[PDB]
């Protein structure tokens, strides 16, 4: 892919959350994500998609994720999916919105789903 | 997982897409997705995760998968993430909401990401 | 505006609340809302705004309202807001996306916002 | 409220629209909103709820309004919903996720809906 070197590696969102990623040259995303905030500690398992042939006029690149918050320590029983772009050059980012959904009762599921949004970088 | 037989097989939403996916002992989601709408044709690499040990007070399992779509035909310069419950029984159904985003300039960024909901059936 | 008449009146969506608004030649829309699910009792002040002079092509009309979840029985300090479009015929509805945000302290402000749908019809 | 006087005033956001909004005692927001970007110019009517007894915890101020994107220059057949909450204090922000709904087909309801998030700050 044009950005598999770009998106590989360790990212940080503004929550100080840790996304550890390899991007495949066939389009899969893989690794680990360990969240600074929630019922969660420690690293989950992900796995996503990315565009590996990207629009050459300055568009980012097309990308999304998910992580089920089950590990050998705890067990969320929800799952949240990040959608997004990734941004090269010097202060690269990928921009995301994400959607976190719990299992619930039918009586709950109104209030299943939060939606926010999480930018990562490179450092800190 | 308490419903890996339950998840596996082949999905039907309301506008006639077609989701057919494998859960792993291990809560990974694989499989291919075609869309009956947009800038889509024949089948697309998806993968994801879902919660392999759910609550058993009746409640969803939590669940979510990405699709990029760029296959060997098209390239949509684009990824959707669907994050929802998986519900047992007579009627199973998976319920989601979804996240599709653009790769995009800076300036159009604002307007990169579509936002939805999907109710896949076993049956139609 | 071309659908204030079909707008106007008593609205229920599939969890039972009750949507009881007028639309304005001005583009106004004003009412009161009852939820039949959670931390909320009787009727609530609404105000949003409609296209009150949509496309004549078969599109839909676009509307969207809000409601603050204080009133004289309860103080749920979060607010709704609704962003859908009117779709007129035997069948009148309105399709719906919402999102509900509380008041939070900075450190539970990602978990701010649920997302979901509602379809409003003149029946039940 | 006990934020009417921190709320009522002149915001911008980070794309440099401007927000212009008086708090009512009743909880009621009215004023006028200007987009720097999208299918817009010049002022359009907003109106809105916000919570006029929020906690005193130290939680934000839960609320939302709504543009509809027609005014005596432009119709853009669309309304957009802000869902947030105000953070009052040196740097005040209202902080949102928002909804765009554009009036389509039945066809194209699918792709009626952008999702996204604005902040607005007292300064720029």
């Amino acid at each position: 892919g044009r950005d598999e070197a770009g998106i590989t590696g360790t990212w940080y969102n503004q929550l100080g959350s840790t996304f550890i990623v390899t991007a495949g040259a066939d389009g899969a995303l893989t690794g680990t994500y360990e969240s600074a905030v929630g019922n969660a500690e420690s690293r989950y398992v992900l796995t996503g998609r990315y565009d590996s042939a990207p629009a050459t006029d300055g568009s980012g690149t097309a990308l999304g994720w998910t992580v089920a918050w089950k590990n050998n320590y705890r067990n969320a029983h929800s799952a949240t999916t990040w959608s997004g772009q990734y941004v090269g050059g010097a202060e690269a980012r990928i921009n995301t919105q994400w959607l976190l959904t719990s299992g619930t009762t039918e009586a709950n599921a109104w209030a299943s789903t939060y939606v926010g949004h999480d930018t990562f970088t490179k450092v800190k």
